[PDB]
């Protein structure tokens, strides 16, 4: 009885395995636009992935992760709110079963159809895995999704996952640029969170595109088709795999644009 999206093990039941669900830097959240102060003294954010090194996606059973070699600065965020470099180490999804809900942040109370999160973690901390013990230790891009006209730079992405149906499966993914997933302005929003699974960390600082891409419907329509369910067991289509907005608590939301 591990946990997941559903009635029985979704983000109300986390707590009980991972009490810092209740705690007080918990992702996602609302971004009330009125309330979200303009930060001045907030720099451009820095992408730099030019030399960004796509290796592998994988469907671990709660999404799917374009996974980069992280070995060497390759792709790395800098600026905006962050003190030094955040290597990416992988990208993936959420979305819903409708194109009404989806995303983890919403906007206003707006949900988009899904959420692109760029996971990047601080150099300093030598690798992943003490970087999230650590309240500085991650960045994650979060990009909001629409449905509207096609992302180009997304097919590749769609076209193979055919291949990494159910949880467990693996293909090659060499040679992807996620520059292709980028709107036009890095324009964002700003504050301290969290993983937004279990084991639902501190270590985020969240950086959320205030423009969101367009994808079309039958872009989000292949992501439904996932399985959350490992091969020959019940199919259990991998939708609205987002968690909630939890509360903001004592945080203030910073823009970097006015
Ligand atoms: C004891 C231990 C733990 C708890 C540990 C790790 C290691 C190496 C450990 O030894 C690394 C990964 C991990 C298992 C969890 O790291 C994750 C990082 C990101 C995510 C994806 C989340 S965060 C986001 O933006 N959206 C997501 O779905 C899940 C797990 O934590
Ligand atoms: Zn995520």
């Amino acid at each position: 009885h591990h946990w997941g999206y559903g009635k029985h093990n979704g983000p109300e039941h986390w707590h009980k395995d991972f009490p810092i669900a209740k705690g007080e830097r918990q992702s996602p959240v609302d971004i009330d636009t009125h309330t979200a102060k303009y930060d001045p003294s907030l720099k451009p954010l820095s992408v730099s992935y030019d030399q960004a090194t796509s290796l592998r996606i994988l469907n671990n059973g709660h999404a799917f992760n374009v996974e980069f070699d992280d070995s060497q600065d390759k792709a790395v965020l800098k600026g905006g709110p962050l003190d030094g470099t955040y290597r990416l180490i992988q990208f993936h999804f959420h979305w819903g079963s409708l194109d009404g809900q989806g995303s983890e942040h919403t906007v206003d109370k707006k949900k988009y159809a899904a959420e692109l999160h760029l996971v990047h973690w601080n150099t300093k901390y030598g690798d992943f895995g003490k970087a999230v013990q650590q309240p500085d230790g991650l960045a994650v891009l979060g990009i909001f999704l629409k449905v509207g006209s096609a992302k180009p730079g997304l097919q590749k992405v769609v076209d193979v996952l055919d291949s990494i149906k159910t949880k467990g499966k693996s293909a090659d993914f060499t040679n992807f640029d996620p520059r292709g997933l980028l709107p036009e302005s890095l324009d964002y929003w700003t504050y301290p969170g969290s993983l937004t699974t279990p084991p639902l960390l501190e270590c985020v600082t969240w950086i959320v595109l205030k423009e969101p891409i367009s994808v079309s419907s039958e872009q989000v329509l292949k992501f439904r088709k996932l399985n959350f369910n490992g091969e020959g067991e019940p199919e259990e289509l991998m939708v609205d795999n987002w968690r909630p907005a939890q509360p903001l608590k004592n945080r203030q939301i910073k823009a970097s644009f006015k």
